[PDB]
């Protein structure tokens, strides 16, 4: 035989075996006599408007496509569960961490960042690793990546960053001038750029990569006491990457390498797993941290803030219909149940708005009613009504204003957010200089060895060689600030490339 | 006490025993701690983006509205059943007519025509009377009106006719010049105009008016023999009309008079019903009919084509949530099950295209997936997939191309359409002069009495009086062609009006 | 001849006189041969898909409607100019106030609140009075009402209040229980309710009422000094209202009363104008104001904060096409040029988000590209691109990321917002008990005269009578809390109504 | 210094000499003070909703994407002109052919078929070659391909065909079982499958392939006489194809090979051109053609129906903004000016409906208002109005109903469609067995040589080898019907591949 993925139809047919074909109908449920020949006057005559079989089917075909995700368009999904294995109730009261052995269903979507829906999986790019927890207190979406950090630290630079990574607005071609002019002008990108151009830049499928929340988050316990945290979910299959050589080969031999790998792993029973950890920081410590605790361009040293086990994530089910279950999947960082709150991270703050907003556009106003997006483990009861494609019963005839004297849904005091104190002027504080090299120099010296640093520079130079000399100069100058050797090596490569 | 419509909330309240009210949540199912006070920095400080309770609720409120129907925007709905009382299987093989006593659930929506969603019920205008039969062979939508005829007989004049009935493109005001310039210029409208301005122009609610399929349709039997027909559903409540004075009064007194009437009636167990009849014309008869059997401005004389009893239409269930079950209702004339087909009526032909089209716009590509529009009494299976707001399971992993060797849905030759022969050039044949008066004269002097011919001419003059003199002149000419008296009478009234 | 509005087409034909009427075409610009008859095979044959003239027209007709505004759906628009008459330069550096006599084009839309698109103009309800200033520093949208205050003072309560003012979720009928239960439970609305049921409750058209920014705003001068302010625009044609009985008759005789009045006033050269004033309050004063200066339910006493003249608002141009210039008009309170900023008013803060949001839904992502919404006196230059229905050149080939070394647009520090210092815990502060009767007492006793007080209570009782008894009790209990005579006078009339 | 495409930004920067950079504004035209830092309370405080610069920008970024084309999603565009070189006014009265030398502006888009927006250009697949002619009689869209024929001859199988060529609905992977099951079940696909797997399957860029209307169309002269025709635009650059190995190389090295090649060619002054010809068939010859002349799987032998020269197509201008000028480009086969009409081709008949339909979904109801889609060389004037994103003036205050007595646009008899007669039963005539091998045999034996037949069979086997054996067998059967050796040679390859 061949892989399970390849036998998808063969298997569907087999699953039906005995049963005979169902009757083919129009969208309105009308049986059709012949869906292979159009209705005309005479065998060589005109098509009739009276052929509603044709119109019904073609019209739907004409409307199959929806906008792809503005970012992370190319992805793959699966479903499974989360199981608590350690008690962290001292930090969070979230019913999802409620007690060891507690399992909560989950939905996951892996993806690249820049490429469109037709792009290849095995290419250098960060990797999305979004997890949706269907908890009793509604859904909790942990929208992380395969890296604990990011290129920028203020949401205002996000649209620009993404544009620099995508296509030139006139030629529609990738543009090295755009990529590096941006990166060279914004030195804060050094930390994640180093990671991206390291071996971890091209993971071997979605099962051999780590997942992180990246953002500092806030956990609150049953006492009302809070602590800041970081979510870490390490791959139990272990880290494994593709050489720049195999990745290019797979890019054309099988652009859906990641998708195929995941589906087959699950179909064969080789369920992928991750171990979820959290490193905790107290407000006292946060106020002492040598760096901005909420600066997305920085990590919390494992030595000072050890990883603590929380539970395990297992994907043991492939989607049945990809469009309905994966393409329409929607993760909102703002989706947080009692016990988990956001931090002041400027990037996370912006994401609180961005996701539901883009989901209302890409999917629709009632996108939370799409099966895979419904918090089906909780009871949605509120004063929201109508909107296009209003499914279910739209909460029936329940009073639609609050407060009301007719017993409609009520407050839940115990669900109040944790109160924190803040003081300062309301202004746009520049964070462009919040130390852009310190942690990068260490990544470059302690995280990577001599051979890894070797590839790191070859990959950077291989891409940067296409940018204008003045951009290469600014670019090199930045790497040099991190460490003189960092810049010198790349400059050496560029001198050769520039021949 | 008060009527049931007024105690809607009182009943919702008392029908929940002492049941503890539900927990107020976000669209994502997250419990809300306080949804009466926004999140700010200090008692008099600015609002935070972090307040996702606010954004989640406001963003949905911001998207509650959807485009109202392009016509028939103001209406009311109710649900019930259809019940066969006579065997007409000799004429049609449609499963809905299967056997005596067979019941099929129906959905109904009554409406005015020109007024927008905020308009008054008690106004002069035809009345939409659409019936959706959820049959085993899919949904059958009989999209009728409270009149057996219409103003025009070609779909190309429909948007123009509707534009003339609505608002002036610049002032946004009703424009008697547009109304009468169009009717005067197109005399085929005489018949229905005569009906509209007679007492039946303003029914007393929806329960006291008849329903008509209006168009000539085609019924096919098991033997494959065909015949043409007209559907008639007479009110078992009796014909009742509102006086011009009472209607004007109710316009401001109760703009939703029809809504209330229907809801309270069903709420008090006073279920309105209609008796469905059909007229039958053989193909032979159609070849010799003195008029075009498919001319929408003509009725079939009951003296040659008597009403044939079929079944009963009963409404005994009010909607629970109006937006979900009524505003979202979509009737498509093209939704016809085996045994019922369209005739060459040009207006009907046009409608085969228009309804599904506007629904894909007004509601969305997958509107047939909205609960009320779903053919839940049939098994929908085809090769259509995806589209925005895709609920269900999108037919899982079933093969999506036809034909296929994997046991997916198969068409069924039993559902093939009856075959009619046609010969002719592909041209735009004129129908503007297909006898515009013959049947109108008989309606004026043979169908109406003097007591109401007086009322007919008054109503017409009361409206026509505001169009320019040249428009009135022409309009009067048409009324004269029907009958010199008809014209003269109207002219006299106008003469007094013009002072 | 009749009134201008009535002669709209007559006048269109006249200005066209002598000109050969344009060739009618498809949306694609192809000339049409006969748009009055469909293409069929034979006179009484089937309609052809080949009839693309029919489809092009019918498909656009089927897509004519867009969702109506979620609130303020029924309205009227006009255009004109804003003229600076006085110098408020020491307060605001905004270019629109630059020099005495300076003219800035304006767009204005008047409207009711609860009624949908087809509702009547002359009904009890607040009046929208939105003004868009097309300034060199971009558009400034002063989205005002005919009242200085509002029913609530926290945005979270807005969707509920509107829900209570519209239709019952099941019956689709107006529901006094919903209306008064909400008002009963939230007494902060007493001030606006009192204003709403006074004679001002039903203005004689839009030309005889004042406008107000309602909210407290912030003005900043060239030196960086800020003050808080209130915007008031009083009518130059004087306050004039319709009696309950007069408004009621007009409701059915001319539901577009306001529309007609405005169009005719302008068409006949009787341009309506308003004088814009501001009240100023220094930061020191806001600090000692008897109430929360940012509470939308409070006004600023004229004796302590005199109206300071600013300029004139003149409407001298009617819309040419209503849908394009009025239905499509979008006002965003967040559209504020340098020199004008928001205050901490919680309601206003919520509005900063809501309008752009609903506009992207109702109109589309690029609604600011619709002519009437375009800041045509400014040069839009930024890093935003694409989106559905992208017009113009989408900023051509300009670098689309910021920062960049290719001279694309640059931010301007002078446009930086004014820095205010805020301190406090981050939480949901209860504002439900922020003095709900003080100014209402003054309103009832000092502002109104026995004559007015009389029918103010009769207006209230006439509507509150339909609510359930327990609701009437609490409502009266809130009026008595204002002034015993207020609540007692209501009770007397109620007792009577309950026969 | 590099290729023009690579220097896009450099050239733009240089094009703005010393001109000062524009001021950065919000969508509403308000200058932005600092677009690089968000508005927060203190340097490490929360984000404020008051930051309307952020929300304005992010909200638009969140809405950048629109559905990609259901098919032909990956493509490139350019602009230029059409020039008449020969006189064919004896066949067509279309203004575009009016006289020798006559120049008419054109827009062109090249594309692949199955791949999504991120897919590679150098892949085996047919190639789209749509040409939009902006004529005075409106736009004429000749939506062609790089092949004169297609896989199927009835539109009802188009959605299925495209589905079979796309991703598996469950695994989201290309599925050879789907591809070959469909093809093996529909042998009519043999002709185009043979052209597809030949050298032609992978042209070298877009400048080295021919164009074809594929369908048989109808031309009508000034005397009302009509002939059927075929459109052919041969590349003046000459046919040039990519080796299977070089295609897989560019597939990963430059997924945008075709995009780059075209832009550079035009940028460097090396304008690509095509010579336009027509094949003509009288109605008499049509009656005697050995095959259905309207059969899309058939070509008209050049020996019997010689190519007649008409003019040249030249592309001399690159788009400035790709999204606005190419991504939003909409071609409707139904856009045909007088003198050019459709034939009875069942496939073309379906396309008359599908394109404007999908465009109203992908782009919007008023997509014909997007600049690149407007028929700017004509005057659009009709009775269509409103719709979302209505630009310009919506035809102002012009009467909106037809007919009318107010001088609004009038139809033109000279534009009536040609008259053709048809007689026959209205039914679904089976065309599945309309000779599926005769011309395919001629192609395999006469058009190709041994060298080419060898590659053809290798290419087919290379893909077919991955489908199930039963599918392989049925597929080989069909090839054997074309020619015993055709099938045998492939079988030989298969046996090898099958291990
Ligand atoms: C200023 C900050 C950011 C903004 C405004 C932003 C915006 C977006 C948007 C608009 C989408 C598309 C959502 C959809 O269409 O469903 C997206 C997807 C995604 N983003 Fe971000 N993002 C930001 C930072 C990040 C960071 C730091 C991470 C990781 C912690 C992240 C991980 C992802 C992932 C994995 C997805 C794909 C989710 C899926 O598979 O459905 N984003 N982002």
């Amino acid at each position: 035989n061949r892989d399970p993925a390849s036998d998808q139809m063969k298997h569907w047919k087999e699953q039906r075996a005995a049963q005979k074909p169902d009757v083919l109908t129009t969208g309105g449920g009308n049986p059709v006599g012949d869906k292979l020949n159009s209705l005309t006057v005479g065998p060589r005559g005109p098509l009739l408007v009276q052929d509603v079989v044709f119109t019904d089917e073609m019209a739907h075909f004409d409307r199959e496509r929806i906008p792809e995700r503005v970012v992370h368009a190319k992805g793959a999904g699966a479903f499974g569960y989360f199981e608590v294995t350690h008690d962290i109730t001292r930090y969070s009261k979230a019913k999802v961490f409620e007690h060891i052995g507690k399992r909560t269903p989950i939905a996951v979507r892996f993806s690249t960042v820049a490429g469109e829906s037709g792009s290849a999986d095995t290419v250098r790019d960060p990797r999305g690793f979004a997890v949706k927890f269907y908890t009793e207190d509604g859904n909790w979406d942990l929208v992380g990546n395969n890296t604990p950090i990011f290129f920028i630290r203020d949401a205002l630079l996000f649209p620009s960053f993404i544009h620099s990574q995508k296509r030139n607005p006139q030629t529609h071609l990738k543009d090295p001038d755009m990529v590096w002019d941006f990166w060279s002008l914004r030195p804060e990108s050094l930390h994640q750029v180093s990671f991206l151009f390291s071996d971890r830049g091209i993971p071997d499928g979605h099962r051999h990569m780590n997942g992180y929340g990246s953002h500092t988050f806030k956990l609150v316990n049953a006492n009302g006491e809070a602590v800041y945290c970081k979510f870490h979910y390490k791959t139990d299959q272990g880290i494994k990457n593709l050489s720049v050589e195999d990745a290019a080969r797979l890019a054309h031999e099988d652009p859906d390498y990641g998708l195929r790998d995941l589906f087959n792993a699950i179909a064969t029973g080789n369920y992928p797993s991750w171990t979820l950890y959290i490193q905790v920081m107290t407000f006292s410590e946060a106020e002492i941290f040598p760096f901005n605790p909420f600066d997305l361009t920085k990590v919390w040293p494992h030595g000072d803030y050890p990883l603590i086990p929380v539970g395990k994530l297992v994907l043991n089910r492939n989607p049945v219909n990809y469009f309905a279950e994966v393409e329409q999947l929607a993760f909102d960082p703002s989706n947080m149940p009692p016990g988990i709150e956001p931090s002041p991270d400027k990037m996370l703050q912006g994401r609180l708005f961005a996701y539901p907003d883009t989901h209302r556009h890409r999917l629709g106003p009632n996108y939370l009613q799409i099966p895979v997006n419904c918090p089906y483990r909780a009871r949605v009861a509120n004063y929201q009504r109508d909107g296009p494609m209003c499914m279910m019963d739209n909460q029936g005839g329940a009073p639609n204003y609050y407060p009301n004297s007719f017993s409609a849904p009520e407050h839940q005091p115990s669900a109040l957010e944790h109160r924190t104190h803040f003081s300062g002027d309301v202004q746009r504080f520049n964070s462009a200089n919040d130390d852009n090299v310190t942690q990068v120099r260490t990544f470059y010296l302690k995280v990577l060895n001599e051979e890894q640093r070797k590839r790191l520079c070859e990959n950077i130079a291989g891409h940067l060689k296409d940018a204008q000399l003045f951009i290469q100069k600014k670019a090199v100058k930045n790497f040099s600030d991190v460490h003189p050797e960092y810049g010198s090596r790349i400059q050496a490569l560029l001198d050769k490339y520039n021949e």
